[PDB]
């Protein structure tokens, strides 16, 4: 289970538990992303961007 964050190729292998992953893109604009990394699930998602979350690998 490993995960690639905002674009080069930085990918990691997440943790037991953390085997979800997640990119969270602005919702201000269309989908800007600035935000990614290991986690278990999605954190409260607000009103203006959006938490791009997932189980995948290199999904975010």
């Amino acid at each position: 289970l490993k995960c690639n964050q905002l674009i080069p190729p930085f990918w990691k292998t997440c943790p037991k538990g953390k085997n979800l992953c997640y990119k969270m893109t602005m919702r201000a604009a269309p989908m800007v992303p600035v935000k990614r990394g290991c986690i278990d699930v999605c954190p409260k998602s607000s009103l203006l961007i959006k938490y791009m979350c997932c189980n995948t690998d290199k999904c975010n």
